[PDB]
């Protein structure tokens, strides 16, 4: 009856934005800098969602 | 039958970029709040960052 959820803010650096990939999580799915993701804009109950899907075929 | 698409790589701590165009389109602001939901699909992971309202930080 309980779960941890991580909250975030975009990381700014015009202005470029990024989204952190939690330490512990990156280790679980063994995220490698060469991992390839395609991003899709989606929505749920009026809340925008940015889904980053990992597709191995796209690695180079 | 042609198409140009953007592919993203984790940029090292790793971060994922929010393409200028999408960021603008969705009016991303540095104080927006997102929760990170994970899902499995086509045999692989998905990092869904939902921009929520009823939360802060």
């Amino acid at each position: 009856g309980i779960r941890k959820l991580v909250v975030l803010n975009p990381r700014a650096y015009h202005t470029t934005f990024y989204l952190l990939i939690p330490k512990d999580i990156a280790e679980a799915l063994d995220i490698k800098p060469d991992d390839t993701f395609i991003l899709n804009m989606e929505q749920k109950d009026g809340d925008i969602v940015l889904s980053y899907k990992r597709v191995k075929e796209l690695k180079i």
